[PDB]
Order: structure tokens, then sequence, then C-alpha cells
């Protein structure tokens, strides 16, 4: 897979969503440059106004673009599954609030690296930090824990995302994620490690639509 990520890859993201019966769609475009662990994307709510807060979707909107130091390449599960791809599934628990259930498929469409996702959210408080848009438009750095998952020929991934609430508090979002190759094809199984991540959300003064500009860097460590 390594050889597909050697340069600048166009990325395309498409999510269909239903949160507490609130329905929406988002398209994203950008490019990734795994060599530097860099992702640059722009997202647009195509169905109007985003019913949830943008920062809540970041995790959901391609770890194959993480930078795996030379010594760790053997642990890169993401790239290994390419081009056929991998399936990525999560449940993201918002403390004292609802949950998101996501199913995505990450693979190449020719030259393009695509992420197609179905997202379902239930149990959200209509007056919650989420439904009530109480989260700051920003994003914290942190770690993503990776571990091999044999009886599935995949990996298990766990982490906590802390969204800042505008009152100064925090909205914890606990992530439980599973990935498995799309094919019958081989993949690399990693030893435990983690991805060190950081992100910055911005806006395009020109875009009138509901959107998010995202700049992100992630580098595998712990080995």
């Amino acid at each position: 897979g390594e050889e597909l990520f050697t340069g600048v890859v166009p990325i395309l993201v498409e999510l269909d969503g239903d949160v507490n019966g609130h329905k929406f769609s988002v398209s994203g475009e950008g490019e990734g440059d795994a060599t530097y662990g860099k992702l640059t994307l722009k997202f647009i709510c195509t169905t109007g106004k985003l019913p949830v807060p943008w920062p809540t979707l970041v995790t959901t909107f391609v770890q194959c673009f993480s930078r795996y130091p030379d010594h760790m390449k053997r642990h890169d599960f993401f790239k290994s599954a390419m081009p056929e791809g991998y399936v990525q599934e999560r449940t993201i628990f918002f403390k004292d609030d609802g949950n998101y259930k996501t199913r995505a498929e990450v693979k190449f469409e020719g030259d393009t690296l695509v992420n197609r996702i179905e997202l379902k959210g239930i149990d959200f408080k209509e007056d919650g930090n989420i439904l009530g848009h109480k989260l700051e438009y920003n994003y914290n750095s942190g770690n993503v824990y990776i571990m091999a998952d044999k009886q599935k020929n995949g990996i298990k991934v766990n982490f906590k995302i802390r969204h800042n609430i505008e009152d100064g508090s925090v909205q914890l979002a606990d992530h439980y994620q599973q990935n498995t190759p799309i094919g019958d094809g081989p993949v690399l199984l990693p030893d435990n490690h983690y991805l060190s991540c950081q992100s910055a959300l911005s806006k395009d003064p020109n875009e009138k639509r509901d959107h998010m500009v995202l700049l992100e860097f992630v580098t595998a460590a712990g080995i």
C-alpha cells in the first residue's frame, strides 16, 4: 500500500447522516500527504445547515494518511489494506448525551482516496451541547490507541475526544472503533501503538454554505 501514498493524494469524503431524526449530508474534498502526516480538507453541508456541531464530525470524516515512521511501517494497517480498502465502524458515546453509530468504507476510486460513511445518532438531548450547538469551533490534540484484533484480521481502536463547551467545560466523546480489510486480501497487523494527532478548524470567508476547513497532522508513535 505504501507506494500509493508516496505523494499527494486527492481525497473525497461523503457522509449521509441522521441525528435524532435530523437528516443531513456532507461532501468533503482535499488531499492527503502521508509522507508528512498531513491532511487538508474542506467540508460542505450540502443539505443546508449542519444540525450538529462540526467538530463533532472530525473523527468521522482516513488514517491511511497518518505518517508511519520508517521503523513502524510494519505496523501500518491502514495503508496495507489499500487499494481494495477497509471498513471502519464506530460508536462514539457523548457523555450525558446521545451516541453516534458510523459505518464507512475507505478505499481508492482510481486515483482518489474515498471515504463513504453512514452516520446514525440517537439519544441526543434536544437541549444538549450537541443538538443545542454548545461546542466551541475548535479542536484539541490527543492520542489514538491502536491495537491488533486477530479474530477479525483487523485492528481495534480506542480514544477519547474532548470537545470544549462554550461555558469553559468539556464534552467528552468516547470512541470505540473497528477496522477490517474490505478484501480477502492480506493486511499488516500492528503491535500496540498510538497515533499522535492535532487539528485546526477554520473558515472560508467566501464560502456562504455551512462548512468546515480542516488542517490536520498525525504521526504514529509508541514504538
